């Protein structure tokens, strides 16, 4: 009677909730990862995060061999496979973190409830957060859908630890495989086979051990600076751990307590503010994760009431030209380049991109939340959700109308265009004074386009467009 451990955004051994929860039970632990049809095959996937997924995989294949046992792979319906893999085995349960999406936790109904009727327990515990949903409540027991309120419950909750890595496991007899053999895949797809293709590089390499290696550098150096120096593009102040945050590479627990290490060690008031910043950081995360949790309709677009109505242009050229990084605008550009060419992007520019298409070119952002889940290593639904709703104030934490003016953006976190003229090396020509403006002449231009729009007219038509409705409401 083994127990089966499904991994889906948690793909390391260590600081693991329901896997260690399910090696307290017993050591003939096996582990799991179902290759679902509907998560690889939709238009929505990222090359690099299929690359940074593959990448995690082959690791935690040799982390389970080198435990004890192994990991199986499957390929299809979560609801068929899984159960009938855990009735082949006479599996005494299943374990598995819960989700916070729409899809990842009607799948999961669906899979306990199947593996209920075939008299297997499912175990389902919260790995992710450091609080689950549940424990974070208003004084009337209701969720959060301001940020303050949510960071000073969630900043004085009883911090949890890590928990231990599983050790000394039992594997599967030849007998058992046999009962399996025709639901499992005979090796990991490699990224051809799969139909993918990335040579972009990644923010921090694939794997469990590359993630915990890049925690314990960022919280030894880096995170003492984190603040200012997180907001400049140019420079490397982030951490750069959120795909291995998105996919489980590391675990959160280990990440608040690398940074609360760093934080005891400090004697600089400086470095102390850094990482308590950072700190506030995986609380930015938790508040977006908690809010698509408690209230999933902030997946189907502009939550709202007003937004749900906004008339928005969308011509579709212009968002094709913001796609391309030829929308003539300077910090723009070498955004969305970095985006296409690296899958990741610093926040502050993604803060400026999506404020330009949102409100620049004026284009439903559901637009931009696509483009940006088909091409981001660690796209994932809370976190862009809240940052398109974010670039029209349309869902959480609602600010009062404003518009980013690119080049005020651009002259105040990439002064020197620095990394302006890193992504667009054709402009390097260019002084930094112009590249900063936007205003760029034909002649040093080259082949670099012109401003798609000018900004003064789309900030008018904006506005304009706001107060129009917002007055027939
Ligand atoms: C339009 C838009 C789309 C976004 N899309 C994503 C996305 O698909 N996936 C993603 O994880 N984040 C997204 N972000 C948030 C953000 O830009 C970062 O998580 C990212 O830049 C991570 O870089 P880092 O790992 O160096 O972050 P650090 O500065 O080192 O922060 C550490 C961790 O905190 C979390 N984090 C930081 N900023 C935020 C935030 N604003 N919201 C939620 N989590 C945050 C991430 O897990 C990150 O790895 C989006 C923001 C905007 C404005």
């Amino acid at each position: 009677a083994p127990i089966l451990f499904w991994h889906r955004r948690d793909l390391r051994l260590s600081d693991n909730i329901g896997l260690a929860a399910a090696r307290a039970q017993s050591a003939q632990l096996i582990g799991l990862f179902c290759l679902d049809p509907q998560i690889l095959q939709s238009a929505d996937m990222a090359p690099a995060r299929v690359a940074y997924l593959q990448g995690c995989l082959q690791e935690l294949q040799q982390r389970y061999q080198q435990a004890g046992s192994r990991l199986l792979l499957l390929q299809g319906d979560p609801q068929h496979l899984i159960p009938q893999l855990a009735q082949q085995l006479q599996a005494e349960a299943v374990y598995w973190n819960q989700d916070i999406e729409p899809y990842g936790r009607d799948r999961d109904g669906q899979v306990a409830a199947a593996l209920k009727t075939a008299g297997i327990r499912a175990v389902q515990l919260w790995d992710q957060l450091l609080h689950s949903p549940d424990q974070i409540l208003s004084g009337s027991g209701n969720p959060y859908s301001v940020y303050g309120p949510f960071w000073k419950n969630w900043q004085a909750q009883p911090k949890p630890t890590p928990v231990a890595t599983p050790t000394e496991l039992v594997d599967l007899s030849p007998e058992q495989l046999t009962a399996i053999a025709p639901l499992l895949l005979s090796e990991l797809p490699t990224l051809k086979q799969l139909g993918f293709d990335w040579d972009g590089g990644f923010p921090v390499e694939p794997g469990e051990t590359a993630a915990i290696a890049r925690l314990q550098e960022f919280c030894d150096r880096a995170i003492a600076d984190y603040d200012p120096q997180r907001n400049f593009p140019a420079e490397a102040g982030t951490s750069g751990l959120s795909p291995a945050l998105k996919f489980g590479a590391i675990g959160i627990r280990q990440a608040w307590q690398a940074a609360s290490a760093a934080h005891a060690l400090s004697r600089s008031d400086e470095a102390r503010n850094s990482i308590r910043v950072w700190q506030q950081e995986l609380a930015w995360r938790e508040f977006y994760q908690h809010a698509l949790y408690h209230f999933p309709s902030l997946a189907d677009g502009p939550y709202r009431s007003l937004w749900q109505q906004f008339p928005w242009e969308n011509r579709e050229a212009l968002f094709t030209a913001w796609t391309q990084a030829q929308t003539g605008y300077p910090i723009v550009d070498a955004a969305m380049r970095q985006l296409t060419e690296t899958g990741w992007m610093h926040n502050r520019c993604r803060m400026i991109v999506a404020s330009f298409l949102t409100k620049d070119l004026i284009i439903d952002w559901r637009r931009g939340e696509q483009f940006f889940m088909q091409h981001l290593v660690d796209g994932d639904l809370a976190a862009n959700n809240g940052g398109w709703q974010w670039s029209a104030s349309s869902g959480m934490d609602p600010k009062p109308l404003r518009i980013f003016n690119p080049a005020s953006q651009a002259k105040k976190f990439d002064a020197t265009a620095t990394y302006i003229k890193r992504w667009l090396p054709e402009l390097r020509h260019v002084h930094p004074k112009d590249l900063i403006s936007g205003e760029i002449t034909p002649i040093e231009r080259r082949g670099y386009p012109a401003p798609i729009v000018n900004h003064n007219l789309r900030q008018k038509q904006f506005k304009a467009l706001y107060n129009q409705l917002k007055a027939a409401i």
